[PDB]
């Protein structure tokens, strides 16, 4: 194995919502084999950000995820060399994102360089008026699209007041080094939650728990 049960994780995200030029730095640590992450988020450039921070999380590897023996991880079995994601968001209200990770390794640690661009967010909008309180847990759908392997998520910010504000992803997930196997269809629950933060979400503190599954309890 070249993933060790500690990894250590480095993060850059430039990224413009509705014109809005922002660059993100990370610093973190997680359990591979346990599907656990954490890591410490701080705004470098374009701070105080005018749109809700949930809409980012997301973007901030499914390496951690805990995966049975009778699945294919094709994310652990992508490294040393690494692999790259493309995703698109598509919200209830027309905001519509593209969002990019290339994911690489040096020793303990995981490089991410991310690219986040969001468009169409209407001004009244939860996104641009900071009304979300957090993403329900999740099920992303694993399947084998033309030779990708791709995973659907159908899920939901909570908002102020009871109500829910729809997102639809869908991911592309591809190895660098050609003839990864991919795997058979399957299942991964997601719990993202931010832990802290400071008054304009300058300084984040993520967490991510992730568990891969056939359907069954």
């Amino acid at each position: 194995s070249a993933i060790k049960p500690d990894m250590k994780i480095k993060l850059r995200m430039e990224g413009n919502v509705n014109g809005h030029h922002f660059v993100i730095d990370g610093d973190g640590t997680g359990k591979p084999f346990e599907g656990k992450q954490s890591m410490d988020l701080e705004v470098k450039e374009g701070g105080p950000l005018p749109f809700a921070f949930d809409i980012l999380t997301t973007a901030f590897n499914r390496v951690f995820a805990k995966y049975p023996d009778n699945i294919q991880d094709y994310f652990k079995q992508s490294f040393p060399k690494g692999y790259s994601w493309e995703r698109s968001l598509t919200f209830e209200d027309g905001g519509i994102c593209n969002a990019r990770n290339d994911i690489t390794m040096e020793g303990d640690t995981f490089y991410n360089k991310v690219r986040f661009y969001g468009t169409n967010f209407p001004a009244n909008g939860p996104v641009m008026q900071k009304k979300t309180l957090k993403w329900e847990p999740s099920t992303e759908k694993m399947y084998v699209r033309d030779g990708v392997l791709t995973g659907d998520v159908e899920t939901a910010l909570l908002l102020e007041g009871n109500a829910h504000y729809r997102c639809d992803f869908r991911t592309t997930y591809k190895a660098k080094e050609k003839g990864v196997k991919l795997p058979g269809a399957h299942f991964v629950d997601h719990c993202i939650e931010i832990l802290s933060h400071d008054k304009d979400y300058n300084k984040v503190k993520l967490y991510e728990h992730a568990v891969a599954h056939s359907g069954l309890p």
